[PDB]
């Protein structure tokens, strides 16, 4: 499965909860529908493509509207003015021990020019990515 | 380059969901993941008795469990001890993936730098690794400027 989708889910779920508004099935397709596109949103927009794609969820533009505006002040989507996208903060890779459960935050430059690489090799726009090592560390073996 | 740091183990956190019962059931699956030895039902009872009295798993628990946890494929069951059967968590190599978060089309991929620098990490750290999850995640060249396909 998709990981960082998984992240972003839970993270946005934790932005709701502690927001104090409901996590509901339309602000679900409203997060799916913001992760799977590569284009800018108005709240006007956004609502458009919900209402079209989903006509039962009976999506009000208010909801859009006040969710994006959690997002925005959560720093989980960035603004360009209205026209919003999910940001993609860079982050570090980590190395776990199976045993004790030490990390070890990480970020190898060899590494990431690779990724750069596969991705140009296939014709991908590189957007994310996740890495993680499994180990045992020098104290537990 | 390295840097002092809530992070989740991915492949535990599938470990468990694939698992799926009790506080006991668990314990036991803990254990086989935190351990760096191969258990028999036998050893495995008496370190979960060792450090874990109270939650009392019977050796009956232990065999149902390891059983259940084998006719799935989550161990391996090759080579025996004096106790009995020696066991393993499954841990099979496998590739790594770009996946176009629009159109869901999924690139597998191995490249042996990456593969011999994460042994370069493990190692400067004094690491033994034993595995490892890398994903990409882009937009493929079909899904440029696109909303949800
Ligand atoms: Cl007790
Ligand atoms: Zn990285
Ligand atoms: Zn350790
Ligand atoms: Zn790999
Ligand atoms: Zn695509």
């Amino acid at each position: 499965e998709n990981v960082e989708y998984d992240v972003l889910l839970e993270r946005f779920k934790k932005i709701l909860r502690q927001g104090g508004l409901k996590y509901t099935k339309q602000r679900e397709v409203l997060l799916k529908t913001l992760y799977h596109s590569d284009t800018h949103y108005t709240p006007e927009s956004l609502y458009m493509e919900i209402k079209q794609a989903e006509p039962d969820l009976n999506v009000g533009i208010a909801t859009v509207y006040r969710t994006l505006n959690l997002l925005e002040e959560a720093e989980m989507v960035t603004s360009i003015s209205k026209k919003y996208e999910l940001a993609n903060k860079p982050h570090h890779d980590h190395m776990i021990c199976k045993n004790c459960g030490k990390i070890i935050e990480f970020e190898n430059p060899i590494i990431e020019r690779q990724q750069a690489l596969i991705a140009k090799e296939h014709g991908f726009k590189l957007t994310g990515h996740l890495m993680q090592l499994y180990g045992v560390c020098g104290d537990c073996n």
